[PDB]
């Protein structure tokens, strides 16, 4: 079949899914640069661009 | 007659038949290889092939 999965292995599939979810987010955040704002609702708040 | 047999020799014929039976069933048992059951018919038993 192509539109069906084996219910006897949902746990193995979910464990592999969670492993990949973790492995995909192994990055270090980067510091880019900001921009001072003067919109009437974000007065003088440095925003990241 | 092609469809007749002498009754006074059933014992000899049956002794020879039993001897051939035993001589035929003189083998050892190979270990082939198994396979997990991916369906819910059994409790995940291992099946020969």
């Amino acid at each position: 079949s192509v539109r069906g999965a084996n219910p006897l292995m949902f746990r193995a599939n979910v464990l592999h899914m969670l492993l990949e979810f973790v492995l995909d987010n192994l990055y270090l955040n980067r510091h880019t640069g900001f921009s001072q704002d003067h919109t009437p609702f974000t007065e003088g708040a440095n925003l990241r661009s």
